[PDB]
C-alpha cells in the first residue's frame, strides 16, 4: 500500500549524484531520479537541490494541488527520528 524507510540525513545526502536524485521535503524523503526530465519546471533546479532541502524552494513557489498527490508517488522514505529531534535549524528560511 505504502511504507516509508526512515533514512538519515547522511544516507539521503549520499543519494544526490548520478542515479539517486533524492531530496528532503517538509520532513520526509522523495526520489526525483526518473522525475528529473518529466518535472514540468526543469531538471537543473532539482539537481541543484538534490540531497538538500528543496521544500524551502518549492513552498515559495506553491506547487499545484495535483503535485500534492503525485508527491506521494515520488515519496521514498521519512526523515529519520534521530536527526528529527535536532533539525539543527537552518535558522530561517523560506
Ligand atoms: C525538489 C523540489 C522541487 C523544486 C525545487 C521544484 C521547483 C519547480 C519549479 C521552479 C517549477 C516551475 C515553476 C514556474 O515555471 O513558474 C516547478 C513546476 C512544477 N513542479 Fe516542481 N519542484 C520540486 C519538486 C516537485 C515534485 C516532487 C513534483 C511532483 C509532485 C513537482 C511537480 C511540479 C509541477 C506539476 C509543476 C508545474 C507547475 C505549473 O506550471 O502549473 N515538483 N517546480
Amino acid at each position: 500500500d505504502k511504507d516509508v524507510k526512515y533514512y538519515t540525513l547522511e544516507e539521503i545526502q549520499k543519494h544526490k549524484d548520478s542515479k539517486s536524485t533524492w531530496v528532503i521535503l517538509h520532513h520526509k524523503v522523495y526520489d526525483l531520479t526518473k522525475f528529473l526530465e518529466e518535472h514540468p519546471g526543469g531538471e537543473e533546479v532539482l539537481r541543484e537541490q538534490a540531497g538538500g532541502d528543496a521544500t524551502e524552494n518549492f513552498e515559495d513557489v506553491g506547487h499545484s494541488t495535483d503535485a500534492r498527490e503525485l508527491s506521494k508517488t515520488y515519496i521514498i522514505g521519512e526523515l529519520h527520528p534521530d536527526d528529527r529531534s535536532k533539525i539543527a535549524k537552518p535558522s530561517e528560511t523560506l
